[PDB]
């Protein structure tokens, strides 16, 4: 039932909607979702490609923008920034009710900047200023350049959603960059209490990559095991004395955010990923259909930290089989960037 979203909040996890469109906001649906337990919104280039293609309310906006001397990218940005600012306004009461801990809307920078740290910083600062809302996060892929950019953006006071994480090692590198940016601001006497960062760690794409060649006792288990080990890493990193010294001064922990949590294999229950990854101080962003499956027949239980020993044993067998999860993670991040660039080019063509 609908109350499950509140039950999950009580277990310490926010549930965000992994979709955004002009009609979602204009219809009043997003506002009703925020009253019913949804706590935020994520977008990406694929989400916008599907929204622009299918939502009737973009037609008049595109016709208006084609009357202006603007690049396809600027037409896209005008549309997307407007959707994000409208969604931010819907989510602002929630955001302010928790002291700025919830109610975020994420907008991703152009995929072509993913390996350009300076260009990423410049675009992120610009989009942050263009949206002009305290509850907007700029979404940046967790490449090496993206972790460079994260440190700078954190030091600039900008909230960031670091995405396309598939690696525990890369995630730990992101925490260290965050901490360096927080330390910089504290040394300069600047505020840190409103800076929020999430680390979007992808789930289904790990199982999609491996399951066809895994032995039976591991099919459908690797992504959850990797996430459960990542959360143990998170507990260790943020409780250590080094970070505690920053949190004592007002720093917020980074939070893990489970992404790609729609089930893609019909052999698994449609709520598998949401049901399996509930723990305190985390986020799960879900597509519409998964949100409705979870409301209908999901289960609210603190599952993320259960049986961590078995998660470790499974990761040890994955390595025994010759699957290097760090090599896989790099490949999956690369593939995700190619897929996002393909979607971006597909949405730009009708805006020429």
């Amino acid at each position: 039932g609908m109350t499950i979203l509140s039950d999950v909040k009580a277990l310490g996890q926010q549930i965000w909607l992994d979709n955004l469109s002009r009609s979602l906001v204009q219809s009043g649906e997003l506002a009703q979702m925020l009253k019913q337990g949804v706590c935020g919104v994520t977008s990406n280039p694929a989400i916008f490609q599907k929204a622009f293609a299918g939502d009737a309310l973009y037609a008049d906006e595109v016709a208006a923008l084609k009357r202006q001397n603007l690049s396809p990218k600027q037409r896209y940005e005008t549309m997307a920034v407007a959707d994000v600012r409208a969604a931010c306004d819907v989510c602002l009461a929630e955001h302010e009710s928790t002291g700025g801990k919830t109610g975020f809307v994420s907008l991703e920078v152009s995929p072509e900047l993913a390996k350009d740290a300076q260009g990423t910083v410049e675009e992120a600062r610009r989009l942050h200023a263009a949206i002009a809302r305290k509850n907007a996060m700029i979404k940046v892929p967790a490449t090496d350049a993206g972790i460079d950019a994260l440190e700078t953006l954190v030091s600039d006071g900008i909230s960031v959603n670091l995405t396309l994480l598939f690696s525990r090692a890369q995630t730990l590198k992101a925490y260290a960059a965050y901490a360096r940016g927080i330390a910089k601001r504290l040394a300069a006497g600047q505020s840190v209490a409103h800076i929020q960062v999430v680390a979007s760690f992808f789930i289904s794409r790990v199982d999609s990559a491996l399951d066809a060649t895994l032995p039976d006792r591991l099919k459908g288990k690797t992504a959850i095991a990797l996430a459960k080990a990542a959360y143990q890493d998170w507990e260790q990193y943020f409780t250590a004395p080094e970070f505690a010294a920053l949190e004592a001064q007002g720093a917020n922990r980074v939070q893990l955010l489970w992404a790609s949590t729609g089930v893609k294999n019909p052999a698994y229950p449609d709520t598998l990923y949401v049901d399996s990854l509930i723990g305190v101080h985390t986020v799960n962003t879900v597509p519409d259909a998964t949100l409705k499956a979870f409301i209908d027949h999901g289960t609210a239980k603190a599952t993320l930290t259960e049986s961590a020993d078995e998660a470790r044993a499974r990761l040890a067998e994955i390595a025994a089989l010759g699957i290097d999860v760090e090599t896989l993670a790099a490949r999956l991040q690369e593939d995700g960037l190619k897929q996002f660039e393909e979607a971006f080019e597909k949405l730009l063509a009708p805006l020429v």
